[PDB]
């Protein structure tokens, strides 16, 4: 089974700042698409949904091992990357498991955009607080900080390219 990786550059509205949305669908129908985020921040994200390029993917579990050698510059290794990471979903968009959300008043848009920043924080020591106002920032310190516990049960898949260019792309979905 092969996945297609793509963005909703209109998606959210201006005012969130987050043009680089981007999904995970698989190519051989039943089901539908999937929130995914970028692993690599010196990589190129996945086309627009209606490009003519369609940049394809495939799936695996995710473990220590694996996303310890896709992460570029990772800020910490093994188990403890596989634990911040997974523990950033969890508290991330669309999960919310700690309420940050409605503790801060985020939009969809602004929080999903903080978790994306926060996986890269883990996964290429690059926290950027660029154009971010106060309660963003406050929010994206609770995320990256949190120390809660999960699930013992919890893996996620990550999405490998065809062409390398490309991110790694992280999935949202446990299994």
């Amino acid at each position: 089974t092969k996945y297609k990786g793509y963005t909703l550059l209109d998606k959210y509205p201006k005012e969130d700042d987050f043009r680089d949305a981007i999904y995970i669908e698989d190519m051989d129908n039943n089901d539908t698409s999937s929130v995914v985020y970028c692993f690599n921040v010196t990589k190129a994200t996945p086309t627009f949904k209606g490009s003519v390029v369609k940049v394809l993917y495939n799936e695996q579990f995710g473990s220590s091992k694996l996303f310890t050698e896709k992460a570029i510059k990772p800020r910490v290794k093994g188990d403890e990357l596989k634990n911040s990471v997974l523990r950033v979903i969890y508290n991330g968009y669309p999960s919310n498991a700690l309420g940050i959300k409605e503790k801060y008043q985020l939009t969809e848009g602004q929080f999903r955009k903080l978790t994306q920043r926060a996986v890269w924080n883990f996964t290429d020591s690059n926290l950027s607080l660029d154009k971010l106002s106060q309660k963003e920032i406050d929010a994206l310190n609770e995320l990256i900080n949190a120390k809660n516990a999960i699930p013992d049960n919890l893996v996620l898949n990550l999405y490998l390219p065809d062409d390398s260019y490309y991110q790694n792309l992280l999935g949202t979905k446990f299994v």
